[PDB]
């Protein structure tokens, strides 16, 4: 939820929301039916304090003085606890307005309702082609060449989309954590491996509202019913709910790790229900433009791994009708699939600012919340398939350089 | 299921099966129970070809010679598909009782109905004590010094028993189960991860049959429902499900690799509802004691890599009263946990010979079912629980030497 001060011309500007709602093509009417729900709120919240303070004029003097106004001090302390509802019941009406406002759009946000029209900034590295000597293969069938899963038995297993890696597809999955995870350390990232369990209470808190709420796996299990983890993100959120953080401990940097479920995948391992990742997770202050710092950061960070896996990649600028109800802005990279000759989409990066912060009462007088960002540095399948079709040969595929030490120094994955 | 011909004195000698039941303290009466049933299934699959054989007795020369014995082909063509049915409620009931028989107890098992009487046969190690200058503390007390798991948040986000992994935790982890992988990669063992979802279906066949059937988590999710695997060995099992296998690709040696969710949990990590388990599943031709000779191949295999981390340990063989119905014979690793002065059970070590093969019809003329044993190599939580206890120090935790490597070199994890 966004502040509800960012409504109010007593402490303004209003028109700042407006214009989120106008980028976001969402209503500009409920400006105004919020900004009439907190009136009467704050208003209910004075109706009560005109019982309290007649309350303490009542029993002014009482015994400090033969008198029968302690009939009326009967209706009073009553009355107190009539309004005490009423302020209960307009919090919550104002409430489930308020839910429904998107974050504040950055102003350097492309304004535009569809991705159609999302907007390239930037372009790295030198893109393959099928020449006439050697026709570029698909991760699909070079993961049947290769015998580094079987999605066959696998999927008489787990059913659709189920996959088994093998031999050096392990390794390789494996590898490229660990790449990841050191890779992040060496930037001032500390790990963490959260659940891949979530009680639906905090999960109800967490992730983009009611787009990325009903669309998960369900755990039925032990205690209440759980979901299973769609991003590592979420957990990582929940981390430090109801917590104080302090101005010193702040930039943090957690390099999240998980195994991760998807219900929507739609035999490869690009479009699948199971996956891990590697994440890039960071809290800031609220002023300075810290966060737009941290943004940059973790883009350049993006950046740095895909060029150290040499994977040619674009940068685009997600449109404001794009932006789910958490993002203030958000960047693509997305990475050259040579045998189709497209870009798809290996991360996303996202300033979150303190929408999330607020419900998870994660605080920083009168009330300053944390900054929050995401970034996916890798889904492991994914980036592999991307890997198999950049680094193709003949008769298999070449490792990446960077990738050969936690490989025991293997260079080459022979074609079977 | 174990092998109906191990009940025919035709084929001798069910007093084997009889044993075996003694072994385990179960039913003798069901060996005559299931012969007569035997019996009776075989009875009606020839009163079927008692009908087949008249069938072309009575069709015998009908055109080649009138006759109204053409009146009796009509009884007869119809009875053949009555009897079709007995033999079909025959063979069913005899499954319902054949169910119910656990595998052949080998005659090296220690005879007893108690695990307290269950026999150590191997020690190694030296093990550690509290000295006054030292009081050795327990690995619950040694996470929360160091910093590298967080239980608290983790139990407000994934329920109880629920941590993160935190810092050098999670490389820890990622460490020994890379360690686990390449230790067992240079011993011939081809990687497999699994899906860490399985249908009803298969799971059905799996496990070691109504003790470890409706005791794992359910998944809701996407098709038909699906549990969460409680071990490795689970789906690896079902690879090779409605296969034949060629004398020339066995022996055939998958290490293992997924994270494990069990219900029956009882803040620590070492009991816990989510886990991650290197596994060695190994197949043999059923003949030549191909098997036998495996299972000490796994077990000296277990040993070499708690010798490598330098844990002290003893060997458990396992009463046959404790065996459950896939195990022929069973061993346990159980190792030194010096604060509380206990062996703790980090390996089991199991031949459930063609048991499982048979139900899977996992094929090897007259019907031949390969062999298949399975051995935890590490839980790494219990496994990382092991070594906190028995490396620490009055100011932290020295990294066992194997597992340096892949912490960057390493030494020492610092008490905060």
């Amino acid at each position: 939820m966004v502040d509800i001060n960012l409504f109010r011309e007593e402490k303004n500007n209003p028109e700042i929301i407006r214009e989120s709602q106008r980028r976001r093509f969402a209503s500009v009417e409920i400006v105004d039916e919020i900004i009439k729900l907190d009136k009467e709120w704050r208003q209910r919240q004075f109706e009560v304090d005109s019982f309290r303070k007649e309350f303490n004029k009542l029993n002014k003097q009482v015994a400090q003085l033969a008198s029968e106004i302690i009939q009326q001090t009967e209706k009073n302390k009553q009355d107190s606890t009539a309004k005490e509802a009423e302020v209960r019941e307009a919090y919550a009406a104002l409430k489930a307005k308020l839910e429904q406002v998107g974050n504040l759009v950055h102003d350097s946000v492309p304004v535009d309702k569809d991705e159609a029209n999302n907007l390239v900034i930037k372009l790295w590295g030198e893109k393959r082609f099928s020449t006439p000597g050697l026709k570029l293969k698909n991760h699909v069938d070079l993961v049947e060449l290769l015998g580094i899963a079987d999605t066959k038995r696998g999927a008489e297993i787990a059913g659709a989309r189920g996959f088994f890696l093998k031999g050096d597809g392990l390794m390789l999955n494996q590898a490229l954590i660990n790449f990841g995870l050191t890779f992040l350390k060496k930037r001032g990232f500390t790990g963490l491996q959260p659940p891949f369990f979530m009680r639906k209470d905090v999960m109800a808190k967490c992730a983009q509202l009611a787009q990325f709420d009903e669309e998960l796996y369900k755990v039925t299990g032990e205690g209440d019913d759980k979901y299973l983890i769609a991003t590592a993100e979420q957990p990582l959120s929940a981390y430090h709910i109801d917590e104080w953080i302090h101005p010193t401990e702040l930039p943090l940097r957690y390099a999240g790790y998980s195994s991760c479920f998807r219900k929507e995948a739609g035999l490869g391992i690009f479009r699948v229900h199971q996956f891990e990742k590697i994440e890039q997770f960071c809290i800031t202050g609220p002023n300075e433009n810290a966060s737009w710092e941290m943004l940059d950061e973790m883009m350049k960070n993006s950046e740095d791994f895909y060029q150290a896996l040499k994977l040619p990649y674009q940068i685009v600028s997600i449109v404001s009708g794009a932006l789910n109800d958490a993002a203030a802005k958000k960047y693509d990279l997305e990475a050259w699939f040579p045998s189709s000759e497209t870009f798809r989409e290996l991360v996303s990066c996202s300033n979150c600012t303190d929408y999330q912060a607020r419900r998870l009462e994660i605080r920083y007088q009168t009330k300053q919340y944390v900054h929050m960002l995401n970034s996916t540095l890798t889904a492991t399948e994914r980036t592999i398939c991307c890997i198999l079709e950049n680094y193709q040969r003949e008769d298999g595929v070449d490792i990446p350089e960077v990738l050969q030490p936690f490989m025991g120094g293997e260079t080459f994955l022979p074609f079977k």
